[PDB]
């Protein structure tokens, strides 16, 4: 019944070409800000809709822009100068029933717990202006309610494709778990000098691999040169030992390669974030959902962060994309599979217009042998897709 | 020498593989919106910085963020309820030698002669507000990398590449907007190839004022449809199926007509790097960048310039030499100048029975002569000859 189609390609896996690109923007980049933003705006009208309501109204926050403020940083302690400041843009349901929903309300305390809880050094009521233009709507809860019948599962209000690929190759992991590893609650304790503004770009040219890492430094938390030079060699050593726990490969790790001690330049920051200086960001110009950018790979344009779980096949598919080529690398003899999904206006989210499996099968294997369970896979995450609204909501799943 | 290196690869070319997915966003689209602001604002400070300067200053104008407004559209014409609003932002140099540039002057200005120019119907003055907060530079009065930027292009289009990319520019050309008013710039159109076979679905804003009655507007919908028919068998014999505005209820009283012609007036939203890659498409068949060109320097942004140098790269090798597809990546090395990459992978399907030791030495020559030839790309930018989305 769905149009699944499961094909087989040739190509040179990832791991055996010759020149692997991989880059992923961390926590505190400004992209990677907006999108954070967004998708918390997005949860955060989720669930007090359901709280008021018990359903999901119709929003899409994907579109927030962070305007870069400016400071003077200096080792022991610098200051902010002019704030950042962050518009919020989409549009949200706010009069239900001529009665009016607190959206701006909740998208700015959203906005302001994310920043809060994402950017440690960042002095929220006083480095940063949050303004909304989310747009209005309106709806009846008789309708809302009677299209939630007439449709157990959602339509499809755009036409969009969502992409996504596994399994990850060496380099895509460490450049992931590198980010993951400088941002995590355990590193962050044993070195606070380390913000939240990590760029990690992985190159592959054979079995060499260089790592480089830009890491915003706190300057309240390096009170010399010398300092920070130590703070950068922390780094190095916590990656160099989670590198040689993914690859056997040669790895050449460089922290902050601007850095000139001579001229004076460091990359020492007020907050953490590049965005106190005046680097700006907006949405979808970053990570995909699996986390990373990846031009040996392919990918969609649509920006997952901040669309609604509900329907957004642009968040929706990106995700199961993802999920069903997961499934398929780890129960099927498959070397790398690629999954495309593109949705028809006014049917069911579940029921694409193609959701194509593209295969490189593990030699001594054809797509053939295996491409019935393959689109079993695919077909069964289609029919339970609206799970994908529950795991986002508990927050079980990243989009950036 | 430059490090260029020439090799074949074995893969199934994009046209043998099965299914095949292409999209536009057309000019008049929310997020082509922003991308086009985000150039023209660029493009207007390179040349105000030459006018007063002799020289271009640092500037980036990537950051746009279009902000839909309300509109009530009816048959014979409807009207603009709330304006669009526009927030530029970036930065850009306002302070050279303690003397102040015209920044939010000059940007605010190209914004606004890019909607008049792209949007026929919109009414900039009244539909439209454009507020910048560009951010604040300073200085006083070939380039080395700073750091490992990328780029990455590809060619020859596939058939349905073709399609997707000629049927936009057809519909948003002059000459078919003379015969056909009422087909508004908002135009989204989506392939998919499935074998032998290929659907194409346009989305196409219709302009209220242009179709007095229903009866008009499907008349319209149809002309759109007998054109890219037309189009489509100058491209392929492929079986072609052409849907136009599906959401379309007439029963119900939806239809797709809008005021001004884009449906950034009925509240959706854009912001730049969103949509189309330079050479104008959103191919997730092919390896693409994820940087935004539009807004970014043209003189100084390593990456602007080797995704454009990269697409030019392979046009020119499609064109002139026997491959099937070629792939052209372009990677600087940190600390040498631009021109002197730290490698440029050309990547060729030969075409069938034909192998690369016969070319790859005058692929080398095209690379070469391209990346020798780096400010001649600079140049053809800043003249619109090059488009970046
Ligand atoms: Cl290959
Ligand atoms: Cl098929
Ligand atoms: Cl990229
Ligand atoms: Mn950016
Ligand atoms: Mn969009």
């Amino acid at each position: 019944a769905r149009n699944i189609v499961v094909e087989e390609i040739v190509r040179t896996p990832v791991e055996m070409q010759q020149v692997e690109l991989v880059e992923r923007k961390g926590i505190g980049h400004p992209d990677s800000i907006a999108d954070g933003i967004a998708e918390a705006v997005s949860r955060a009208l989720c669930r007090e809709y359901i709280r008021r309501y018990g359903v999901i109204l119709h929003h899409n926050t994907d579109q927030v822009e962070v305007v870069g403020g400016r400071a003077y940083p200096r080792f022991g302690g610098g200051e902010v100068v002019k704030p950042i400041y962050i518009l919020l843009s989409g549009r949200a349901v706010e009069l239900v029933d001529q009665e009016l929903f607190p959206v701006h309300e909740v998208a700015i305390k959203a906005a302001k717990n994310y920043l809060k809880n994402a950017i440690r050094h960042l002095d929220v009521e006083n480095h940063v202006i949050i303004d909304s233009r989310i747009g209005q709507g309106s709806v009846d809860l008789v309708s809302v309610f009677n299209k939630a019948r007439e449709n157990p599962i959602p339509l499809a209000n755009d036409t969009s494709f969502g992409v996504g690929y596994a399994p990850l190759s060496e380099t895509e992991r460490l450049v992931l778990e590198t980010e993951k590893l400088l941002n995590s609650e355990k590193f962050k304790k044993e070195y606070p000098a380390v913000g939240e503004d990590i760029k990690v770009m992985g190159l592959r040219r054979g079995n060499e691999i260089d790592l480089t890492i830009a890491a915003a430094i706190v300057d309240s938390e390096v009170a010399t040169p010398k300092e920070y030079l130590e703070v950068k060699d922390k780094i190095k050593e916590a990656v160099e030992e989670l590198a040689k726990e993914i690859t056997s490969r040669k790895v050449n790790i460089y922290v902050n390669t601007a850095d000139d001690p001579e001229r004076g330049i460091y990359y020492i920051t007020v907050t953490g974030t590049s965005a106190e200086a005046g680097d700006d960001g907006s949405v979808g110009r970053g990570n995909r959902v699996n986390g990373l950018i990846t031009p040996n790979r392919h990918m969609s344009m649509e920006a997952a962060a901040g669309k609604n779980p509900v329907s957004h096949v642009g968040k929706i598919y990106n995700i199961l994309a993802m999920l069903i080529a997961e499934d398929i690398a780890k129960t099927l003899p498959v070397e790398e599979v690629y999954v495309r999904i593109l949705s028809q206006i006014g049917k069911p989210i579940d029921q694409p217009l193609v959701a194509s499996i593209q295969v490189i099968p593990k030699p001594g294997h054809s797509v053939k042998e295996f491409e019935k369970d393959a689109y079993s896979i695919a077909d069964e995450w289609l029919a339970n897709i609206t799970k994908v609204q529950k795991m986002i909501l508990e927050d079980k799943i990243s989009v950036f």
